[PDB]
């Protein structure tokens, strides 16, 4: 998969397939712990070149691209595979 779109907080994804999405919303604060990604049934979550599928990140966490923004991919295998992001 490719070629991202942009997205809108919060956020969620579900049903096998497998994608890219970008977004600028993203807080960068330090106190912001309840801002995050979190995965359990998804074979893939990558953000920015980095592997998360079977933990948390917080969106504060995340250092932005060169042109100012995140790059999220996902994949799913099932029919009761969902994502969340705050």
């Amino acid at each position: 998969s490719g070629e991202y779109t942009e997205i809108a907080l919060p956020f969620s994804y579900d049903g096998a397939g497998e994608y890219y999405w970008k977004t600028d919303q993203f807080s960068t604060d330090p106190n912001d712990w309840s801002r995050y990604v979190n995965s359990w049934n998804l074979d893939l979550l990558e953000i920015n070149g980095t592997d998360y599928t079977n933990v948390w990140v917080a969106q504060h966490q995340i250092p932005a691209a060169s042109d100012g923004y995140w790059y999220i991919h996902y994949k799913s295998g099932v029919s009761w595979g969902h994502v969340e992001i705050k």
